């Protein structure tokens, strides 16, 4: 069939080797797509140095780099337009140049045969994936990716601004009207002004990686395009969080069935629900023992072991409230409610 290095001139074939070389990395569409977010992120940290000597060096040592993931980017695209009029030549045009360089990639090297129209559609539903997980993943860094997450993480920039702000009697109109251009602090005053809109991208990247999840949850594909008409974002999150909860299969079957469903066995709920007391019983102990802090992990290790229960999470005990209201586990709903 076709290797990686189908369709592509000798010149080619050896600017790839070379880049990888002093890039110092596996050349890869996503990878290139995962260094040009770390390099964009790294630029604005830059401006920041104060020694004029560093950010003038600095700030060319990335220009460079990016210079390269083009040249880089250039060799993959001739090489994925011939690959679409030789095999795909009536779908070439339902396609950018972005998707098609990655369809042609992953082809030639993670793929026996030839997906096939159909098949063609689903490869890219791949890359929408995996590129939303890298962007947010970046950006957040140690926040789970969530829109609880990202509204957190704008919060501390926002901070962070009318801090800097009061600290030099600024408003925001006067940032607005640029009164702070020759400060010491105007750098970070427009840094974190940028970091502001950089989770505002976020957010819209989220709602996107999470449409197409929930365009999986649906299998009456008229269904979901009406869902998608009457809901925000806010309610899209609720739905992940009810997936994860439930699992995929499950969340499918409830949705178009209309009928709720239990995850847990009425004497296992009761189980858990008197564990996590136990924990919040046993989270307060003045100077806990050695063993205290045994017995603390024994019980969350077990419970997510054995029942799935992520007490850490939160979202687990959040949705076991609603199953126990749905069925009416009085029982354990009530030592919920004892908790919270
Ligand atoms: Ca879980």
């Amino acid at each position: 069939k076709l290797n990686a290095f189908s369709y592509m001139n000798k010149s080619d074939s050896t600017t790839l080797k070379n880049m990888a070389k002093d890039l110092k990395i596996y050349v890869t569409p996503i990878n290139m797509y995962k260094e040009n977010e770390r390099l964009y992120d790294l630029k604005q940290k830059t401006s920041l140095i104060t020694d004029d000597e560093d950010r003038l060096n600095k700030i060319e040592d990335i220009e460079d780099r990016q210079k390269k993931l083009e040249s880089i980017n250039e060799v993959f695209e001739k090489q994925a337009g011939i690959f679409f009029d030789k095999n795909y030549p009536d779908q070439s045009l339902n396609y950018s140049d972005d998707e098609k360089i990655f369809i042609t990639r992953t082809i030639l090297n993670d793929r026996d045969v030839l997906p096939a129209n159909n098949e063609l559609e689903d490869i890219v539903k791949e890359k929408r994936i995996k590129e939303a997980q890298i962007s947010l993943n970046t950006v957040l860094g140690n926040r789970d990716i969530s829109l609880e997450s990202i509204a957190a993480a704008s919060n501390f920039f926002a901070d962070k601004l009318s801090n800097i702000l009061e600290k030099n009697n600024l408003s925001f109109d006067d940032v607005l009207e640029n009164k702070h251009e020759g400060m010491e602090d105007s750098l970070k005053i427009d840094y974190y002004t940028n970091k502001l809109e950089v989770f505002r991208n976020a957010e819209n990247i989220l709602e996107d990686y999470y449409d197409v999840q929930i365009k999986e949850l649906f299998t009456d594909d008229e269904d979901y395009k009406a869902f998608n008409e009457v809901t925000d974002i806010k309610e899209k999150q609720q739905l992940i969080d009810f997936k994860t909860y439930h699992g995929t299969e499950n969340t499918i079957e409830m949705l178009e069935t209309g009928n709720f469903i239990p995850k847990y066995s009425d004497e296992d709920r009761k189980y858990i629900t008197e564990q996590v007391k136990l924990l919040q019983e046993k989270e307060f102990k003045p100077n806990k023992n050695q063993h205290d802090k045994f017995v603390f992990g024994a019980i969350q290790k077990k419970l997510l072991s054995e029942y799935d229960f992520d007490y850490s999470d939160n979202n687990d005990l959040k949705h076991l409230y609603q199953e126990s209201n749905e069925v009416g586990d009085e029982i354990s709903k009530d030592n919920i409610e004892e908790f919270y």
